[PDB]
């Protein structure tokens, strides 16, 4: 059974993605992108009411496989639109003049590894060479610095870096469609947990983007808007200043292919719980998290 306030096991996610597809034909489309290293469907969906050249936003979910509340963020953002069209007028205009690709797990086989085996599993779970230790880190795994700083060449290591930028099945998939869909795509969010940051390019070296004082500006306001639901505290700014140094990362990557508006979000908490975000607070953390990512995409829409 599926609940939109409790954490999903991949088995409740794949369905949920072809029923809340089937429940809502006009607006919800689903496609996969490629396949995982175990051989799982890398399901996309395409949220937005069809129209004639729209532009796009791409958000994923679900990198790192002990970040739940991540692949949780992506269902509730599902939920919100499904639920509040024709209601609220921002989301609704949203949809009709934009569409959202919400991929709600990048890294399935981890997922599933944190329900049966290992709570703790960050990596895919692939396997490397000349070792029995599994798994890339796919936000090592992009070609943006790859695998200079903040990451490891070590295959038994939490940020290995692959054995090349897009060795793994899953980076690749999600590379090649922002790739064959360049054109349309003006926005890439890709969300994470935690430490309570959005985090924009870049993270690879200490250097900023074109864009900065816009991005700067744009991540300032998405921040002060969360912060009005629950008084909840983000820090904000380039990826290697605001939380460290860490190269060959998909925001990044997306960035350096002309997407400006390029934002990895780190959600609550600040550690107490850490990756062990206890269900009772899915709803107030994505509450909050939608207020954030509806003003990035009411500024993304007034920019084209
Ligand atoms: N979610 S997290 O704890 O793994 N933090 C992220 C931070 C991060 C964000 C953007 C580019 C590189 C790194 C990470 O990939 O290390
Ligand atoms: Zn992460
Ligand atoms: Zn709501």
């Amino acid at each position: 059974g599926h609940s939109y306030e409790k954490y999903n096991n991949w088995e409740t996610i794949e369905a949920w993605t072809k029923q809340v597809t089937s429940e809502n034909p006009d607006l919800i489309s689903r496609t996969a992108i490629g396949t995982t290293f175990l051989g799982n469907n890398i399901y996309l969906l395409k949220v937005g009411k069809p129209g004639p050249n729209k532009p796009a936003i791409f958000m994923d979910c679900g990198f790192h496989a002990r970040e739940w509340i991540s692949h949780a963020f992506c269902q509730w953002f599902v939920r919100e639109a499904v639920l509040t069209y024709g209601y609220e007028s921002h989301m609704t205009e949203f949809l009709n003049k934009l569409d959202f690709y919400v991929l709600p797990v990048l890294n399935i086989d981890g997922y599933i590894y944190t329900w049966t085996k290992n709570r703790m599993w960050r990596k895919t779970r692939s396997t490397n060479a000349g070792t029995t230790c599994i798994g890339t880190d796919p936000n090592r795994n992009f070609d943006a610095g790859w695998c200079t700083t903040g990451a490891s060449t070590d295959p038994c290591d939490e940020t290995y870096c692959g054995s090349a930028a897009e060795s793994e099945k899953e980076t690749k998939a999600l590379a090649d469609f922002i790739r064959n869909n360049l054109s349309s795509i003006k926005a890439y969010l890709t969300i994470h947990s935690y430490s309570q940051m959005i985090l924009y390019p870049y993270s690879y070296d200490y250097k900023l983007p074109e864009n900065n004082a816009e991005l700067n500006n744009l991540a300032k306001a998405a921040v002060k808007e969360l912060a009005t639901l629950y008084g909840t505290k983000y820090t904000y700014g380039p990826g290697a200043t605001t939380i460290y140094p860490a190269a060959g990362g998909s925001d990044d990557w997306a960035y350096d292919q002309g997407i400006k508006y390029s934002f990895t979000f780190e959600l609550r908490d600040k550690g107490r719980y850490g990756f062990i975000l206890p269900e009772s607070q899915i709803q107030a953390t994505c509450e909050e998290t939608m207020l954030a990512i509806k003003y990035v995409t009411n500024y993304v829409l007034g920019h084209l």
